[PDB]
């Protein structure tokens, strides 16, 4: 916390790592700003390539989901959703999620440490990762314990994390 003022609050990324910290908030709020929106705080990463956006409520930051044509600087940013906590997430947690990974990275790569993991999926765009890695396991079980067991692991040089989120509700609703 320690930044915020309400509950409402959204993960976005790609603020592009050109300004200043409170350079990106700016613009980042301009953008909402012509869609409607309306944000009470907006926060912004050590490395000025994501943050967070707070709305005075859930309508205009379930909103900013919603809508499209989001961009600042150029660049455009990456709206989402964080952590949560939810009887769900027993069968959204068949899938983890990886972090940490270089822009060169590779499903077979990280594969070097779930390879006995049910399926693979990288993310990466233009022919290059993006730092992310979805992978889905045969069980909850098997992937949070193999998450838990192999994260750690050296790859690339640097140490990849693991984490896991199957994200709210609407991926098969909508």
């Amino acid at each position: 916390g320690t930044e915020p003022t309400t509950a409402f609050n959204l993960f976005v990324g790609n603020l592009n790592f050109n300004k200043s910290a409170p350079e990106l908030k700016t613009g980042i709020s301009d953008v909402f700003a012509k869609n409607d929106l309306a944000v009470v705080d907006v926060r912004i990463g050590m490395t000025r390539k994501f943050g967070y956006v707070d709305f005075e409520s859930a309508e205009d930051l379930e909103k900013a989901l919603e809508l499209t044509g989001l961009k600042v600087f150029g660049n455009e940013i990456k709206l989402e959703k964080p952590k949560g906590k939810d009887s769900k997430k027993e069968r959204d947690a068949r899938t983890l999620l990886a972090k940490n990974l270089p822009y060169k990275v590779t499903q077979d790569e990280l594969k070097e440490v779930f390879e006995d993991a049910a399926e693979i999926r990288l993310v990466s765009k233009d022919g290059k990762s993006k730092g992310i890695a979805y992978i889905e396991f045969k069980t909850e079980a098997d992937a949070e314990k193999t998450f838990e067991e192999k994260q750690g692991t050296e790859i690339d040089g640097r140490s990849i994390s693991l984490y896991y989120t199957g994200e709210p509700k609407g991926e098969g609703l909508e």
